[PDB]
Order: structure tokens, then sequence, then C-alpha cells
């Protein structure tokens, strides 16, 4: 089997990128963000606290005649940005694309963060890392991806992601009209739970290329490019007025400005960042201050390649037995 589903930005600044999934029979279509850098499928519901819903669709399990409540099974993540959401589980019918899944363990909310709740245009996750980082408990669960593997075509999925425009997810096969050149893998380590790889190095703009090993994630679900403070200091000294702002949380820069491409790389291939896709428009509503769209990772931990990165590249999630992931230019 194969499934094929178009993703869409939602706003103008690429903040994240929502995909319909059908939930429950009959299908009741939720538009939820699919996120590589976590492994728990969850969804606003008939359970979740009123006051914490505001504008978004919402799955009634009471209503699907193929839901069944997971006894005992309680849920409760907490993401790199400081939002969280709980829960209990039903297990349902889910559908991306065309590709179905019976028996998969849906998420249902009951409680949600402010930023969840604020975010109207999104319904809740789907999660694509590896399914040992699932928050289900006692038991824990296996997300989309891992149940329907199996029966794929080929064990995989690609993330092709628009610059101010949609893309698509495509899972069990590689569509070889959707990139140029060649796809260049690369070494995957599950041991943290992420699609954990290393790039080879990076070039600002026309600059040579800076040979050094920069290992990080591969993640869907984070706007933005975390990198080390050196490589970000470097970036952002090539753009006059540019600095970090410890009120404003980040790099920011004149919004009159025009950006430097960065350039990262896989293997012995590179992947260019064009400089518009790292403008994040104004800091507030009228400035003319803008703020950047990579930034320093020494706060968090670990490098994140977010959208800013992933948006620029044709990317292979390879699930096969040593998992690995590949990269195109598009």
């Amino acid at each position: 089997s194969t499934g094929s589903a178009t993703t869409t930005p939602i706003d103008s600044l690429d903040d994240a990128y929502i995909t319909p999934v059908q939930i429950g029979t009959p299908a009741q279509t939720l538009n939820l963000d699919f996120d590589t850098g976590s492994s728990d499928l969850w969804v606003f519901s008939s359970e979740t606290t009123a006051s914490e819903v505001d504008g978004q669709t919402i799955y009634t399990p009471s209503k699907s005649t193929t839901a069944k409540l997971l006894s005992g099974a309680t849920w409760s993540i907490s993401y790199g940005d400081g939002s969280s959401s709980s829960g209990d589980v039903y297990t349902d019918t889910v559908s991306v694309g065309g590709l179905t899944v019976t028996g998969q363990a849906v998420e249902s909310a009951k409680k949600v963060s402010s930023s969840f709740t604020e975010d109207s245009t999104i319904d809740g996750l789907l999660g694509l890392a590896f399914s040992t980082l699932n928050t289900v408990s006692p038991t824990q669960q296996k997300t989309f991806f891992d149940n329907a593997k199996a029966s794929l075509d080929s064990p995989v999925f690609t993330a092709d992601l628009g610059y101010h425009a949609p893309g698509t997810y495509n899972f069990g096969f590689i569509d070889t009209t959707a990139y140029t050149g060649s796809i260049t893998y690369t070494a995957v380590s599950t041991k943290q739970g992420f699609w954990e790889w290393t790039s080879t190095g990076y070039a600002v703009g026309s600059g040579t290329f800076k040979s050094t090993s920069i290992d990080g994630i591969a993640d869907t679900g984070t706007t933005l490019l975390y990198l080390p403070a050196t490589v970000v200091s470097a970036y952002w000294a090539q753009v006059s007025g540019a600095k970090s702002s410890s009120s404003v949380g980040g790099y920011v820069f004149p919004c009159s400005a025009t950006l430097p491409s960065f350039t990262f790389g896989v293997g012995s291939a590179r992947i260019v960042i064009p400089g518009d896709y790292i403008d994040f428009g104004p800091i507030s509503t009228g400035s003319s201050s803008c703020f950047g769209g990579i930034q320093s990772s020494a706060g968090i931990g670990i490098n994140i390649f977010g959208d800013v990165a992933l948006k620029a590249a044709f990317v292979v999630f390879n699930g096969a037995t040593t998992p690995t992931l590949g990269f195109a230019s598009k």
C-alpha cells in the first residue's frame, strides 16, 4: 500500500504545516501537525476541557462505530517549546492520504496548554519519530508509520514541505518526479528516539564551505533551524545590523535587509536554504525588527533541523531495519 497527502502552511510565515487525517467511522477529518520529533498521535476531542478549545475541530469517539477505549491508558507530553497536553486513549481507524491503519492509538486530549488553545488551525499532532518516545502508559503505543510499515510497498515516508506553499507527505514510495539530482543517504542514530544524523558542515552565502560535524535531528514539528552558537554567529555576522536580543529571545535583523543563503552538508552533497526562507517577519505588528530563522541551540541540548532547513529539500525517512535519512535538492 501507499498514501499521499497534501500539507499546507498554517499562516503566511510557514510557522507549521497541517495535513488532513481521517479518524473513525464515519470519518472525522482533523488537520494534524505531522511531527518527526515526537511519537504521539493526539487530538482535540469531545473530552477536552471546554475553555481550552477555541476553534479547533474535535474528535468525538462516541460517534465512531470503530472507536474503543484503551482501558486504563493515559498519556502526557511536554514539548521543547514548553507546551503540553494530556488525556486518555482510544483505538480507532486512521487514514492518511488513502493509507489506512486499523487499531491505531488515538490519544484524546483532556487538557492542552495555552499555545495549543490559541492556535485554532492545529487540531492535534501526528508523531513520526520512533515509537520508543511514545508517552502512553502503562502500555506504550506505536506510531502511525510503525503500524503501517509492514503493509507499505517500501518502509519509508517522505517530507516535501513548501516555502509559502503547500507540499506533500508520502508513505510507502519515493516520488522520483519530486526532486532534482540524486538522493544522498546518511546514517541515523535512534538512541534518543529521534531521526538523528550528522551534517558534514555549512556555508554562509557565497562563502567557503566549513567541514565540521553537526549532530542534529530532522524535525518537521519545529519551525526554525537551531544550530551551535558558533555557526549561528557566523551567519548573522553577514547581515548588517543583526544582533542577538535577550528581550526578544534570539537573533533579530533589520526588516530592510536582504538575507544570505545558508548551506548545510549531507555527506558530500549540499542543501542550499535561500535567504528568504530565513525571514520570519516583524517581531511585533508594524515593527522594523524582523525575527531570524536560524537560531542558537545552546539552550536546547540538541541541534534541530526544523522546517527552515527541511523545506529546502526532499527528505526521505527510511524505516528499514537500519533506518537512514535521505536528502535531495528540489
